[PDB]
């Protein structure tokens, strides 16, 4: 008890511990990543849960020892793109800090691979206020050998390694940056069975309705309902993949893109269906563009009129879709083998 | 005490109280300087109310009590003392809904004139006014005013550490991603006073936003417009007996999802629906008497049913509604002509829908 | 010499100790006088029954050990002393379920008769009721109960700074954009004894608020209400023709999915669901329903396989429905007959739903 | 001359220490009684193991050192003391996680006599067992212990207020319209020793708190069931072999949007999930299977390949007995649908039959 109260006497907390102001201070710290949490895909922010480990170097301070947090001094030593009681203090010279944090660390996102994306963000230490001209940040050791090789880990967290320079920060004249770039991975099983098994088969039916026949009225109907499908699956997409500045991912361009071909076959159907024996109403074509469509064809009662037309329209229009479905698979092949890769 | 950085503490906080307000003369209102530099808007979230945003906020005002000379000290011209030692003005803002989780920062510079830098970020979430009416090329004004709370004119007084054309102009560490950007920052000195005249100093920093509809527009608007264009098919080109009935059930659904997923990310507001949610609703409105023309005069209404006698005037009206515009037999006729008439309001419908979204868009680039 | 401010601090300060109750006499209790403005209601959770709102609280109370007179310390006649320094009451929200995050105040106006004024922002997280058998046309009241956590009537009793029509009839500074539209607060000071000699001062500020359902009625109203219309429009197709199956094969695909999205939507407490959901079971139980009987019809005509099976049960049952209402060939008939039933049940489940609808707004637009 | 009031208390704390425990003999202890009242349960957060509510802490010891006569100080019987003043039993919570934001209660009275009482809330976040292996019918059984901290008993002797008999229905003040039902708070008497010279007193308030499944049913259960029906009936109606597997892909598209609500709706642990997300995914794998072989089927049709007769032999043996080359394989494929249709039909059936266990399970509490 009466420990305390010899050592709080001679010590003030404002007032750097230097036998003279000119001499700078040293300050070491070494951060561990632990369980890596939810990111907000939005690209604002994403939230992990990290230790902070601060070791000092020189303090006035002599005579183990358990003392309030308001009864030392403790830098403001913090993260320059930052968002949302017992010390341990040895009578050698040398004091721990012990304490948990979130940074909730605002950072770029890259979106352009959802759902197997391998993203990078950094965590850059500084002093908000401090110039720093004295409280430099040269650490204890370098974390580049030890940290990256293994670590102590719905995210997946890969590689954590420093990056140090000596002018930086915006807020003052600032000496302390000791970037911490971190690398993450998503899992992509919950997303791959939300999103991609139940789009994929949306590529697979419409090329077994190309099978049914294209004057029929029953495929109209099996076009109506894929039509709802799209419109159903439209909640999956919204809810699902997130909102960037970028826009949707490299998967979200080929939902439109199906969705929009179904359209158009959907419409190029029911124009058959029209102008087939159904309604005909002997409707002439211009015999032009006709003429101009079967040149283009050649290289790779009312009846021949528009069946033939219809026939090869169709046929056109399921060899972009087939194309465009090998564009999806291609696509999602590059996107797990880069994935997988890191 | 060789390096006498605790004998320039003990001696600038030897007398000092910090609760006094640091002035000579009573009479003189202490006079603070505010800066403030716009880091992120992450986070809007509902659009009822509140709004998340991140600013660095500096603060700048003369303590009379500081105001140690140099020459006999240790000759420093800068010391950093604790926030917690020297009284600092209750400036707040009047929307302060929530104070964050921001870190809480000692050490306030004390210059050897007695300037005080009080440099402190701020993670705000204020209740402004939020529009939605123009979603998704939407514009917002919303104001982070400061204030203070509990001093008066005559006790502390708000002014600027620079000009305000460069106030609304230097959005230098502005982090430009996510779905908002910033485009403008104007701060306006309008006092305040609400009961009584214990006349107040507010500043007022409206915050003026824009958003990004490209995911939006991708994600709802082409998906719309690809129903719009197979509803126009729809109507004419599928006759009657025929598929329609499906069909315009199935549109119909389509447009009710349209309504569900405008709901979901657009929270309840005084504004009930955005124009476009008003036009989906229209569009819906108009599948179902499209559907209950087509079940009432096709099918086992009409169609099956013989023998059913259908007069009244509307003989009458077809005799100069076409003209303007342009029992078997009478059922398909009269439900041609109708169907017609639903083409025409469709088209109107469909045309107004392309020319507000051409409106929208424009009015959001022009901002 | 030294300011007029440090003298006259130093004299209110000097020998002063908090924690003992300002008053010479020690049976007169002390007087807060209590004023509370709406400013926003943040949230509304259904789900937990808890009340986020922000409102700005005034306190109002005289210490009688603060006392100068203004003839000396340079005419002064107010001052800013902080508040962790002088003796503040005990009121608080009995309702607290959280604190919340309200920044705090470090300052307050002392007058020079000792009249001490506190003003703070307070960000309160409080349980309610919130009934919600009416939603969307829900109206809800709040109390806010005001109390000392330990003092009597003898110690601390708790009265009202303003008249309470001034309270009641306020609406300055509310948000009037959000969901929630605020109608009145009506404070009403009730002494509480928990036994005959510890009665303890109550106030009781009664937060009457009332939703706005515009957007709900746009967003679930409307689209489950043409939906059942549509539904009910689409019995006069023939009860045996193939083309009802499709219609109600995928009018039940796409109401099912409008139902899992209603059902997300729509909030639940410990009595229940609202009134509305009652009528979104009953037409999840009624389209399934329809389906059955439509698979009873088709495999009696698609196939073969119940063309051989005769009516065990005969037509007795049938009869009676028929008199209540008003081999194949019999099948038909009873098909006939189930079909004309679930059109008189869609057709009153409907009636009952806009029936309801209309009471739910007049019961919300009156009150 | 000088106020009642401040005389008082300028002569109480006047040689008053914090720190020392106020009974002047050094012997006999110090009683220190409990009132623990519970007001909510905020917060259950199933995957931090972390229980948050919100009781109203009593304690009521004598002290000795606050004591004077009335008629000295102008008859004053009563008088409130900062609580920063005076000696406050250290008790904590032998669960303590976080202490959460509560208000600051800053005074306590004392009597005449020198009886202190100390009323605060706590919103306290405590570690307790949590498993939802029966959602939405779990009963959970969480502990509270207040423990002696520092002392080591024949100091403090933490003893209840009332008996376990009045601490037990405190439901005067309950909020009891959330999701959580208190069921009881039974306080248990124990003396832990860390070793055998001297021994630690502490309360064991046990909490039970019920899921009320009502917020639930509206939300999983009857839409569950809804859609189970839904694909039963989608079996039933369309031919085999017909125009169904676009029904069948917006059924399927209608069921992984609810697959989306379920995981944005049920709660997520160690242990693992509920037994009705069993019951999804199990009828999400037979929805998947049934479309897939749909396809399959009418993909081989219209080809126009007669049979592998590598299983046609078992098929008519076995996969018969569940009660144009071509029609063969629709004949063939007609078996494999009323196959998975009757395990389907299997698979609800066990599906009701354990929402009607887990609920007589929760009710029989
Ligand atoms: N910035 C708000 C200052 C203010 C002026 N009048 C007030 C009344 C109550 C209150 O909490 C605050 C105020
Ligand atoms: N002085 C008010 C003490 C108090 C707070 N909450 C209470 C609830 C019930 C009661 O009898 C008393 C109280």
């Amino acid at each position: 008890l009466r420990l305390s109260d010899h050592l709080l006497a001679n010590y003030k907390k404002g007032v750097r511990p230097v036998r003279d102001w000119r001499k700078p201070t040293t300050v070491s710290i070494d951060v561990i990543m632990y369980a890596i949490l939810n990111v907000d895909e939005k690209n604002q922010v994403l939230t992990t849960y990290i230790w902070y480990r601060q070791y000092w170097t020189d303090e006035f301070l002599q005579w183990k020892l358990s003392i309030p947090t308001d009864s030392i001094w403790v830098p403001d030593i913090l993260i320059n793109e930052f968002v949302d009681p017992y010390v341990y203090v040895h009578h050698r010279g040398e004091v721990q800090n012990y304490k948990p944090l979130q940074l909730v660390t605002a950072c770029s996102l890259d979106i352009y691979n959802f759902p197997f994306d391998v993203q990078n963000c950094s965590l850059t230490f500084t002093s908000w206020l401090h110039t720093i001209q004295d409280i430099n940040i040269t650490l204890w050791r370098s974390p580049e050998e030890v940290r990256s090789d293994k670590s102590i880990f719905e995210w997946e967290l890969l590689e954590v390694f420093p990056q140090f320079k000596e002018f930086s920060i915006d807020i003052s004249n600032s000496y302390a940056e000791m970037k911490f770039y971190v690398i993450i991975r998503r899992r992509p099983l919950f997303y791959a069975v939300s999103l991609l098994l139940p789009s994929i088969f949306l590529m697979v039916v419409d090329i077994v309705g190309f099978c049914l026949p294209p004057d029929s009225g029953e495929r109209v109907s099996f076009k109506i309902t894929l039509l709802l499908g799209y419109s159903v699956f439209l909640i999956i997409v919204s809810d699902t993949l997130p909102a960037t500045a970028i826009g949707t991912p490299l998967i979200g361009v080929y939902f439109v893109v199906c969705m929009a071909l179904l359209v158009i076959s959907l419409a190029e159907t029911i124009f058959i269906v029209r102008l087939v024996h159904k309604q005909d109403l002997q409707r002439p074509v211009p015999d032009w563009l006709r003429h101009l469509v079967l040149d283009r064809i050649a290289w790779i009662e009312v009846a021949r009129d528009w069946l033939r037309v219809g026939y090869v329209l169709d046929r056109l229009l399921f060899r972009i879709y087939l194309l465009a479905v090998l564009a999806y698979s291609i696509t999602l092949v590059t996107l797990w083998s880069i994935w997988h890769s890191s």
